[PDB]
């Protein structure tokens, strides 16, 4: 049966993705391609018009930003067994976008425009960079409450990257268990691999050998706050699922 | 039955999909994206997830620029009942590639490098921009002599970029009448819809309305020119095609 690492953008899907391919090698990640090789992205392989074929005998792990009800998806209907939902505070993907954009704490027009239209969005809508991925609450509730709209034999955890962070073995190790990958011992190693610290080296080592790669509101805020503690409490589903997801 | 407009990049895919895609209209091409609409690129609907049913039961266009082998298109293995090939001179191909980056005709150090890449390359596979298209011949070869080891009930007709521009009008309606798509009359009017004029008015129009959207080699020569012609007339595949295709 089939298994999807599914995370809304800048969730922090690349960082468990690192996690879960070294816990596999055992093998620490050598070299930034390896996170593609070892939890490929969906999005990746359709690029380059590969595509992994509906159920496997044996067990695989795909990555995907898509909500789950794209079509495209629909060749793993009855495949896919399980699903890992990662998920994080809508306010820092939106702070994320813009350190990703390039933009400085400061140029507040530029940051204003971006998070007002996050806002009207409910996520990253209309930011060319993704596709098919949805809003925020658009996504989780397609991989979640609604899994079985999409993929009927499903199981679900959902992982919060706050959670990840706050104790990344533990947390791990609970995504291990569910995915049945293993021990608990190779939790502590693959946690170690994949480090802020790691990550940014294993990243710029690639980038120089020629390789393919990639607060709070208070600032800009008074009024940018407002709209968003607004949408953060009303009755739509993005406020729904912060509210479910202690992001509230 | 289904049906791909195959093309190898800068072979003239846009133009020609926009031709095929008036005429089933019958009405000009009001918008840019109105093509992505009529005739849609493959890799456009997999980027946001979508992925056209495989055997439909009415006759649907398509079009990619994936060598006829890549796994995603094997959806479409018994399905695929035709297959218009779109070719041109792999010369003009690498000249469109450095108008395409920016680069003016003189900075040889950039065209130099790229031509001799190309070269190497035999077409386009170390660019960033596209994936799984192969090498030109590779592409051809793939599309046409062994289309039947990806596509055994397919039909091809093979159309040279340059044979369009000579006479839109005749090629054109053999494009038509090999996809049994209608009369000859459409076909007139549809060429005069899609006109280098057209296609720039037609494109920047839409840019500006915030939409989404995109010689001989003397110069640079002596040696750049020697190898190349060495290619052109080798034992390779690439030599085999350009041979074949009046490139000769
Ligand atoms: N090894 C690691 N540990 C913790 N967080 C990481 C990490 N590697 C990347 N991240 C963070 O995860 C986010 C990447 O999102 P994704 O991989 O889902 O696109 C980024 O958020 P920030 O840029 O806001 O810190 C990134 O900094
Ligand atoms: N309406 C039209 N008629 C003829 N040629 C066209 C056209 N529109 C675009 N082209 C040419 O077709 C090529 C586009 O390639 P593709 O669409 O396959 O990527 C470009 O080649 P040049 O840029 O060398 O002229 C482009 O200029």
């Amino acid at each position: 049966m089939m298994c999807w690492i599914a995370s809304y953008p800048k969730a922090g899907g690349h960082w468990l993705r690192c996690m879960l391919t070294s816990y596999v090698t055992g093998e620490p990640v050598e070299t930034w391609p390896g996170i593609q090789a070892g939890v490929p992205h969906l999005e990746g392989l359709l690029r380059d018009g590969e595509a992994p074929s509906a159920d496997p005998d044996e067990q695989v792990l795909l990555a995907t930003h898509f909500t789950a009800d794209r079509p495209v998806l629909r060749f793993y209907r009855e495949s896919t067994a399980k699903v890992v939902c990662l998920i994080r505070n809508p306010r820092d993907a939106m702070l994320s976008l813009m350190r990703m954009k390039g933009i400085p704490p400061e140029d507040v027009e530029a940051c204003r425009k971006i998070a007002e239209t996050f806002i009207a969005d409910e996520g990253f809508s209309s930011v060319r960079i993704w596709a098919g991925e949805g809003s925020w609450p658009e996504n989780i509730r397609s991989w979640t409450d609604s899994v079985h709209e999409s993929f009927p034999n499903a199981a679900v955890l959902a992982v919060r990257y706050e959670d990840l962070r706050k104790d990344p073995e533990g947390e791990l190790w609970k995504v291990v268990d569910f995915l049945e990958l293993g021990g608990r011992d190779g939790v502590a190693d693959a946690v170690a691999n994949c480090t802020l610290e790691r990550m940014r080296e294993m990243e710029e080592r690639s980038k120089l050998l020629g390789l393919e790669t990639t607060k709070s509101l208070k600032f800009m805020g008074d009024d940018i706050e407002k709209a968003y503690a607004d949408l953060l409490h009303g009755e739509t589903d993005f406020a729904h699922y912060a509210r479910l997801y202690g992001y509230a």
